[PDB]
DNA sequence: CGCTAGTCGACAT
DNA sequence: TCGACTAGCG
């Protein structure tokens, strides 16, 4: 996610009710109800102690779905991307020692102060997935695992038309370059949608907004591939890409100095830093559910090699991948641990 | 004042 | 985690 991107796009948004697409295929950015889910059993998950409380609570916006006649397709999250596993690593540790404190320092006598370190030591694994992916199927709602990220597999499938919106509370999506948005659903159906058409309305970047320019704004502000200059935000940055008259992006982002009336310098290696965070938001590899086949979200152009866009993802055979998005095999040991069938009736 | 970059709550009752 | 909010510098 992109550090307060709603707020500053918090124009562009229409409050509407997900009743609007009956009779429409929506996609659905999982992880974030499976959070919210894990929250409300924060304990039972942190000292390991069994529970089903987070699926029910999936359940119950599926249900929601289900009732105002949506079909809904669940995405999840599969491989680690390298672009993040720098960024993972950080947050890694934090459930690693925020876990630890409220485990035993807190369990002790009083509960209420641990508690608060336990939510925010949640950890979706991949099991707490599958349990998910185990009851939709039963109910028949489509589950897909992207290969790596749901961000890019989600926004695809927007592109694509295969879903008319996602559900998510991401706003970054639009940065994937997604069409429609719909944030801070509640259990009800009301939601806050979010139409990149609405989104050219913006001349923060200039005279001409650009998708192009708004993955730039984006990546400068900080992201989970590459962390920002000190002191830049997203206003500096549409300052810099407002400001800059020259195509090539690497010759001005050791300009921004110059733009920003401000004295900083660029390292070397946040040049490449931003050059693969860049081809990240645009190659990163994505599962195309109807040629069941292995895809970067979009299509490499005149001049890219494929060969060295190894942190956007790495390429494995389509039936590997295929297993993957069906939920048959397991994202680390590829062991079998289920055998959905999607060609029957 | 704008703007970046740091705590706090989420669910559930 | 993720946004919503405040504090505190340019
Ligand atoms: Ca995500
Ligand atoms: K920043």
């Amino acid at each position: 996610g992109i550090q307060g991107l709603l707020q500053f796009i918090k124009e562009a948004s229409e409050p509407i009710h997900v009743r609007k697409y009956k009779g429409q295929v929506v996609a659905v950015d999982t992880y974030c109800w499976l959070h919210k889910g894990a929250i409300a059993c924060a304990e039972k998950l942190a000292k390991g102690e069994p529970t089903d409380r987070y699926v029910g609570f999936c359940m119950k916006f599926v249900n929601m779905l289900l009732s105002h006649g949506i079909k809904p397709i669940l995405v999840f999250d599969g491989c680690t991307l390298p672009s993040k596993k720098e960024v993972e690593r950080s947050r890694r540790e934090r459930r690693q020692a925020n876990l630890l404190k409220g485990k035993q320092l807190l369990r002790e006598g009083k509960v209420s102060e641990a508690r608060e370190c336990f939510t925010r030591s949640i950890n979706i694994t991949h099991a707490m997935a599958h349990k998910v992916i185990k009851a939709a199927r039963s109910q028949g709602v489509d589950c897909l695992v992207a290969p790596y990220e749901a961000d890019a597999q989600l926004a695809y499938l927007n592109k694509a038309g295969i879903v008319q919106a996602i559900i998510t509370e991401d706003s970054a999506l639009l940065a994937f370059g997604c069409k429609k948005v719909i944030l801070k659903m509640d259990q009800f159906g009301n939601g806050l949608e979010i139409d990149q058409a609405r989104l050219g309305m913006c001349r923060q970047l200039g005279d001409v907004f650009t998708e192009e320019k708004f993955r730039y704004m984006c990546i400068l502000s900080g992201c989970d591939y590459l962390s920002s200059l000190r002191g830049i935000g997203l206003a500096k940055a549409c300052k810099v890409l407002r400001l800059a008259n020259n195509p090539d992006i690497v010759k001005v982002i050791k300009k921004i100095g110059h733009y920003l009336k401000m004295n900083i310098t660029v390292p070397e290696d946040y040049i490449n830093g931003f050059i693969r965070a860049n081809n990240t938001f645009l190659y990163q590899l994505v599962f195309d559910p109807i040629k069941r086949k292995l895809i970067p979200l979009n299509a490499y152009e005149d001049d890219v090699d494929p060969e060295t866009l190894s942190y956007a993802g790495q390429y494995v055979d389509d039936s590997i991948a295929l297993q993957i998005a069906l939920g048959n095999k397991d994202i680390n040991t590829f062991e079998q641990i289920d055998d959905y069938n999607p060609d029957t009736a």
